[PDB]
């Protein structure tokens, strides 16, 4: 039932920011913006991939808020050429980093 139930908040959670654009590093310079709709993955699919990000399943079991804009930055670096081509990976990885620290600690 736990495994069920982190993954439905996860997806809710996810669901509820679909169409949220996030701010991602350009790699030209400056920001660029990004949803999980862009990914034209299935919620599903996006969810699984997000559990394998370090920390999100005990943020969701804890009924916390998720680092939905680091989360979105994993997926999508793996995932979209698109997002890949914008971003500068670099200072992604760093973006990510400090999304998750702040939301650990």
């Amino acid at each position: 039932a736990d495994d069920e139930s982190v993954e439905a908040e996860i997806a809710h959670q996810i669901a509820e920011s679909f169409s949220k654009k996030y701010k991602f590093p350009s790699r030209s310079s400056g920001i660029f913006l990004w949803n999980f709709e862009q990914l034209k993955m299935n919620l599903d699919e996006i969810v699984r991939e997000v559990k394998e990000i370090p920390g999100v399943i005990k943020m969701a079991k804890d009924g916390m808020k998720l680092p939905l804009r680091c989360m979105l930055g994993g997926v999508a670096s793996t995932h979209s050429r698109r997002f890949q081509i914008l971003v500068n990976p670099e200072k992604l990885g760093k973006v990510m980093q400090e999304d998750l620290d702040k939301y650990l600690t």
